[PDB]
């Protein structure tokens, strides 16, 4: 008799805890699926297990375009010193030979370096940086909801074992 | 009085949980503090909430040396094509003028590109990439322990206020009875 | 008269040189006026000595937009670290207070920094840097021609006076 | 032979002009070499054609410290508005939350911002701006001398060929006697 009230109370606490934890897990899954759907502009939401890959892709695809942005800048520094020493000082930067009576060789150099540094590349990979940064921010915002979804996926079966064991304890304890 | 028995049972469970959760936050705190001490080889462990600044520091200091390595490679490609067109084809790559009877200017070019080349910059950037990646991995390993320490820092005051309220009810009600 | 032959000889050389140098000055003037017309996209070419003021105009208008580009990037780092901590770590970066039960204050922070992260300004002042660099290169290309025009404007009067002195010499030396 | 004496007269003028223009080139070279020595306080004068790298490096080292000064001022403006909203209105500028019953968090904000507000960095950037502008002005003062030395290095060999032709032809015209 006396401990059956504890067995019933424990089982009731564990049932209600499992229900509440399940609801929170489902909410986190919805939120993370909504983020995955909008982050890449998907027509239907992917499986929750795909968030880790979508986040790693974004973390890398952003780092790639940011390396490429500094790459363009450092190359454009070098090509500008080539053009400047030709225009300002009548000279090829690499071999330090002047262009006196050699205006065609100077013209060829300038027409070459002008084709090394168009602006449309910078426009495009700045648009890429903007899109990958937006997408990564959307996935970073739900990181803690995926992590709670993950730990609740380990905690709910452990609690369910406790519920089933206490259910059998109750079913025995009647006599 | 079954309602007082429930009130004492409800406070028991709460006090015991605040104990279990306090022990878990404190373990999380010791784990993240030792990881912070280890990651930067510190003489004593920093405050628990310096974790975010040194994680963000390692994330960006690693990204910097990885951009610098990729930059060095691209510059080394370009300078190699300059050296190669001078050695293989007797030409300056930029202006398309040969070095026939100009061996001193060819020599100059080659000595210049040889100074825009060198092992030490890649060697020491690779050591820095290895060091920041080690430090970042040590801090990333405890990310989940920092996040639970933080969530428990919200939950313990809420649970503590709930106990205080329950304790007051237990006091007021045992006086009534 | 041997020295009258020598006089008519050097007077003639000076006269022909004054012509040659006059034609070189005029060729330089037309080149720098053409550069000034195309550099700022003018309906008519300006006076030759407007060159130095519009050159140092382009030098400083370029330096301004390049400082503003570097400024925008540094500000965008600060605003991004503020956004990042709010999204990733649920804290305000400045005061180190979390947003638990305060998601309206978190939302206010994120909306405020988003209004500090627009790329229209970068798009526009990258067009400005491209435009001022083009005009500065056009004006830099003719710098040496302008400097020759300037030195010949000192030399031609000096030589002109020489001719006239040798003309008086010749006119005196006939008898 | 009047045509031979006209050829001797032409040769004499070219020879004397080459001498005059050579003396002018050497005067230009000396001036730019002493200016390069002065601009960076060098203990021996560099080769005349290093003038372009010295001018380009002075232009960019000046321009970057002038950008750094503008950077520091805009950062100091932003940090001043953070300090001011905390001191004057008891509030965090970023999140719009007051510091009532939170004066430790207010104190942390103010101490963090005080560690950004360092005036020594402006002193050092102004010292560097002063030094690079002095250096650049020394090199800009000799710009016209270097551009002169450069045009004369094209003209003297052309005139030297003309001499070598006329010195051959004079000797041919006395062989013709
Ligand atoms: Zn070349
Ligand atoms: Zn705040």
């Amino acid at each position: 008799q006396q401990e059956l009230k504890q067995a019933e109370y424990q089982l009731s606490n564990a049932r209600n805890l499992h229900n509440k934890l399940t609801n929170e897990m489902e909410a986190c899954m919805r939120a993370v699926q909504t983020a995955m759907k909008e982050a890449r502009d998907l027509d239907s939401a992917p499986p929750v297990d795909e968030y880790i890959t979508m986040l790693e892709t974004d973390e890398k695809e952003l780092a790639e375009v940011e390396t490429a942005l500094k790459l363009y800048d450092e190359l454009k520094k070098h090509y500008s010193t080539i053009k400047d020493r030709a225009l300002r000082f009548n000279k090829c930067y690499i071999c330090d030979r002047d262009f006196t009576n050699q205006e065609a060789a100077k013209t060829r150099l300038l027409e070459k370096v002008a084709k090394r540094l168009g602006d449309e590349e910078k426009k495009e990979l700045l648009e890429d940086q903007a899109a990958f940064m937006k997408s990564l921010d959307i996935l970073r915002a739900v990181r803690v909801k995926y992590d709670t979804y993950q730990r609740l996926s380990s905690e709910l079966p452990q609690l369910s074992r406790e519920i089933d064991s206490e259910t059998n304890r109750r079913e025995d304890l009647v006599r």
